[PDB]
């Protein structure tokens, strides 16, 4: 593995951070998750695995610098390191060769966004049941809350990664020289 390969992968989860400080909130825990983009944009250049550890390393700062809502030891886990590790499965719809198309970068984007809020949703049903609105129980509370931020989140990263894919392709192709 590359220098390159590290710096890329580092910056990226920086960029997580830097990004998941920005207020998100819709209302209560629904929340339009930007901060996925730059490690979904991660993923879709350089694969899984890089994926995988840059979704590690945001986890990682957003707990070390006491930005991550903890519970318990197996829900700080679940959610701060299952979770956003989870978008690297991203990375198996790379493209290696010109010219980029458009179809696997939404498939890829809309995968591992479902996914990151699938654990979300079980995080949501064992952890947050507590917060659940009055009539509702727990399944029903976590598919709502989890459900509607899994849309949004997709929704954002799909306009962003459009955008990119219009305006600057060779972004999610990886190449030497
Ligand atoms: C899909 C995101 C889920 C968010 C659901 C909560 C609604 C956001 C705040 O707007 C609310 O919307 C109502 C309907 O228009 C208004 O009547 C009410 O005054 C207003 O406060
Ligand atoms: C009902 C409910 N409420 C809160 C959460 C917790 C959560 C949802 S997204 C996310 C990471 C983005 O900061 C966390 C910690 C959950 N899984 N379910």
């Amino acid at each position: 593995f590359n220098v390159r390969l590290l710096t890329e992968i580092a910056f990226m989860a920086a960029l997580a951070f830097i990004i998941s400080l920005i207020p998100n909130t819709v209302y209560g825990w629904i929340i339009v998750e930007i901060a996925c983009i730059p490690i979904l944009l991660l993923s879709l250049r350089r694969g899984l695995t890089a994926g995988l550890v840059g979704g590690l390393i945001w986890g990682i700062l957003s707990m070390i610098t006491g930005h991550a809502y903890i519970l318990s030891l197996s829900q700080a886990f679940l959610e701060y390191l299952v979770a956003p590790v989870s978008l690297g499965i991203a990375g198996l719809f790379r493209q290696k060769t010109a010219p980029l198309k458009l179809a696997p970068v939404l498939l890829g984007t809309f995968v591992a966004v479902l996914l990151k809020y699938f654990f979300h949703f079980i995080a949501g049903i064992i952890f947050w049941s507590q917060y659940a609105w009055k009539g509702w129980g727990a399944v029903a509370y976590s598919l709502a809350v989890n459900g509607i931020s899994g849309i949004l989140t997709a929704i954002a990263a799909f306009v962003i990664l459009i955008i990119f894919v219009k305006k600057f392709p060779k972004l999610f192709i990886h190449s030497n020289y």
